[PDB]
């Protein structure tokens, strides 16, 4: 039980142990804030996430133990890992603040797409990498439905991390069925999410640059074609297909003529992530094993996720439950080495 | 006049190397590089051959690249690596994306032998006085090594010893200077000498001076043997909350190292006073070392030297990943072998 100190930054209270120094606000909203700071018994840079307004809803309270049980549970090289979580609270009747730690992020995808030309080998090892974590992050029932470079950190060595930075447009990276409000939707929309990802990594470019969500499926029509027979047989919702049904037919590109100065692996991995049908998609675990990674793959190197339950959304609990639930896993926490 | 080179793939890498280099094996791998031990048929030497990994991927990684070559190309001294060759299978700039680097193949490193046999004090001054002997040219240059460490100081069958850099991806903590835990933004040189202590030390007494098990427990350990801040150097601390910080802990004196150090020359114990002290300001330099008594039988003022001027220039530059690789090329290109 360290000791805490407190201090302001913008309107907000940062009450935390004394191993964490210089604390610097690097983004805030309404999920919560972080601070940038030094980690004293370390002497690694740290984000300390203080959660916004915890128990405050119903909602947030849930959101709140959701977080902290997932994050206790993550533990893969290419997902962002949990190094401590601390509240300044002694008991669960003072237990209203709640605070986050991992190593701090400097770089994203982003800050590397911007600086250079990604020759094929280094496209090869960073969509290795999100896959890899992405196939851990399935395995968990857990879907990420943000995927977008911003979200998703890269060190000095090129090694990534998939993180949630949410406190370069998320709908650029957005599968169309979730533009669509499709009534359910399942992990293969982080699938949509890499292909335009892994696009970006090959031209240098975004894929599709919409303006707004119609601007967006307008643009991925044009590149992938209006939906087929098969497809149409499988929407519940009469007005979509009303609608789609009224479009002019567009035909599918061919990826090769698009992605001229691509390799040809590339090209047919990207055939296979881009599919309007999410059930025709490719899934993490089988594009792991697509010749485009074959200098990388390793199925006894590729873990998946240990079997405490991450997806119990029938769960109808009170602010109280939700808070004691999360108070007994900060307690419980133990650092990892 | 370019050498044929072969391919061969060891460990998932591939290495394609000149012929003269024969018989690679693999002696270790990291992120920022693996080496394969060899035989130079040009020389009839054992070496050391390091392909850098990814070495023009990043920005940080091309950087260090040419950071590396630029380094080891200006080092010439006895008790520091020498770069025997640098080369690459690209016949042109545009072809250019593998660096490999030759040295020396280095035995055992210090550690090996601190676990391996209790160590006289002739022993303990030899290796003491190579390593100032190095550092005083690697200071000279204005470097700081920053990591020095047993695992990083190679000794061979003959006691003769070098400085490299050993690492690829025994804690770095247990050596380093207490500035540098404190995250003090500007640390300069002194912070090898506080490493060449606690290196001399475990010598001495065959055992890790400060075995910490994080950063606080590390400077909770040295306060124990050299005491918690004097008047004096609190005052170089220009912040409130730290100075009472320090002011709140059980104050710790400073033991007398001649009654720590038990049994040890007391040449050995009056230089370690002077390497162990907190204040960096006031700690014995590479070249003031060389001249304590402890080294009378080794010390040479005319055998001591000192680096040619080092341009250190592009450390403060920030160029685009194919101006470090053009750099690095002409490095490569402009490369003449030791004789
Ligand atoms: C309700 C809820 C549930 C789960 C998440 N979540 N999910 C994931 C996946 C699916 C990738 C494992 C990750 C999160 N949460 C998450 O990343 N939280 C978190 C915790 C602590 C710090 C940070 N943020 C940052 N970490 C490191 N460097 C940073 C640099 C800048 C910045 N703005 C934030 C940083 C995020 C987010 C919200
Ligand atoms: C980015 C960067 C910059 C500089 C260095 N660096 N710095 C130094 C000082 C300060 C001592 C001059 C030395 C290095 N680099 C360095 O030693 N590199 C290097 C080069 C070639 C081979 C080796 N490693 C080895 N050399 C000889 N025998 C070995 C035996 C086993 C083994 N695993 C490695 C060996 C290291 C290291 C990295
Ligand atoms: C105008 C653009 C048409 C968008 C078509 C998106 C098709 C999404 O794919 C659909 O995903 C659903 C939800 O996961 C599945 O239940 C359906 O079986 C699958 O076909
Ligand atoms: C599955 C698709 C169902 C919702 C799609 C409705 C979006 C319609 O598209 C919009 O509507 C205007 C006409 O209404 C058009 O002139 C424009 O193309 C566009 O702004
Ligand atoms: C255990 C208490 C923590 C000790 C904190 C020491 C950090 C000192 O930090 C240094 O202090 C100097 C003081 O003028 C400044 O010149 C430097 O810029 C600053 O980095
Ligand atoms: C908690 C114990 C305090 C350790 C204090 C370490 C003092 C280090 O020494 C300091 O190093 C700085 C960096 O070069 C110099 O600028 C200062 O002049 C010097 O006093």
């Amino acid at each position: 039980r360290p000791t805490f100190y407190r201090q302001e930054l913008n309107k907000t209270i940062w009450e935390v142990p004394e191993r964490y120094q210089n604390l610097s606000p690097v983004g805030s909203g309404a999920y919560g804030s972080v601070c940038a700071a030094f980690d004293t018994k370390t002497g690694l840079r740290v984000a300390v996430k203080k959660l916004s307004r915890p128990f405050q809803s119903i909602i947030h309270a849930k959101r709140t133990y959701r977080e902290l049980r997932l994050l206790k549970h993550m533990k893969h090289e290419n997902v962002i890992g949990l190094l401590d979580v601390f509240t300044p609270a002694r008991s669960l009747e003072e237990f209203n603040d709640v605070y986050l730690v991992t190593h701090l992020m400097g770089a994203d995808l982003n800050n590397i797409v911007k600086c250079q030309k990604l020759t094929d080998d280094h496209v090869q090892f960073l969509i290795y990498q999100i896959l890899r974590g992405l196939k851990y992050i399935h395995s968990a029932d857990i879907i990420h439905r943000d995927l977008k470079p911003s979200n998703l950190a890269v060190n000095e060595d090129c090694e990534l991390k998939i993180l949630d930075f949410g406190l370069v447009a998320t709908r650029w990276y957005r599968a169309p069925e979730i533009m669509l409000n499709w009534m359910h939707y399942n992990q293969t929309v982080d699938i949509w999410s890499v292909g335009c990802i892994m696009a970006e990594l090959l031209t240098g470019r975004t894929l599709f640059p919409g303006t707004d969500h119609i601007d967006q499926l307008k643009l991925i029509l044009r590149l992938v074609g209006t939906p087929g027979a098969e497809l149409l047989k499988k929407i519940s919702s009469e007005s979509a297909r009303n609608y789609i049904q009224s479009l002019t037919q567009m035909p599918k590109m061919n990826f090769a003529n698009v992605f001229i100065g691509a390799n040809p692996l590339a090209v047919d991995l990207l055939e296979k992530m881009l599919v309007l049908d999410s059930d025709k998609r490719i899934t993490a675990a089988q594009a792991l094993a697509h010749a485009y990674f074959a200098q990388y793959h390793d199925p006894d190197d590729e873990p998946v996720a240990d079997p405490y339950d991450q997806s119990f959304e029938s769960r109808d609990l009170l602010i109280d439950e939700w808070k004691s639930l999360t108070y007994d896993e900060v307690i419980s926490f133990v650092p990892p080495p």
